[PDB]
């Protein structure tokens, strides 16, 4: 689909969508993963000893609000310049992933949780257009990080 004038300007106004509403954009995100996958729950360190997924705490916030930031300016930087460009902070992400336990085949479990996730949050504007817009930066973004995991193990 390539990532059109057109595409770009679908992915930038649906990530204006997702930030205008964290604390539930992203508890709404760790329950669609522990859905997927209930496993995954001993390694996130304000997950572990707790029963159910805490609703405002600012640890768990922060860190699901980084992750989407992360997908939609890898989407501008792809139709803008045609590439997601590598830089630090990827690198050190990639680091953090592997102290923590996390391995590659759990990527499609946070995609499809990111795709429903903004299924979720533009409703009836959805298109084939814009999907294709997400699939194409989010994959574009994992190709990136995992990269930087296999470097940090
Ligand atoms: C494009 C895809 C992804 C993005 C953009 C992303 C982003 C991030 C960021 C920004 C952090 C915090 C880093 C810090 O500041 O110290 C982090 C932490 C972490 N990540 Fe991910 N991530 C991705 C995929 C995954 C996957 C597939 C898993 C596995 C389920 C995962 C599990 C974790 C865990 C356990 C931590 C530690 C949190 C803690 O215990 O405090 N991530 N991630
Ligand atoms: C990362 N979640």
């Amino acid at each position: 689909g390539a990532l059109t004038e057109s595409q770009a300007a679908l992915v930038k106004s649906s990530w204006e969508e997702f930030n205008a509403n964290i604390p539930k954009h992203t508890h709404r995100f760790f329950i669609l993963v522990l859905e997927i996958a209930p496993a995954a729950k001993d390694l996130f360190s304000f997950l572990k000893g707790t029963s159910e997924v805490p609703q405002n705490n600012p640890e768990l916030q922060a860190h699901a609000g980084k992750v989407f930031k992360l997908v939609y300016e890898a989407a501008i930087q792809l139709e803008v310049t045609g590439v997601v460009v590598t830089d630090a902070t990827l690198k050190n992400l990639g680091s953090v992933h592997v102290s923590k336990g996390v391995a590659d085949a759990h990527f499609p479990v946070v995609k499809e949780a990111i795709l429903k996730t903004i299924k979720e949050v533009v409703g009836a504007k959805w298109s084939e257009e814009l999907n294709s817009a997400w699939t194409i930066a989010y994959d574009e973004l994992a190709i990136v990080i995992k990269k930087e995991m296999d470097d940090a193990a």
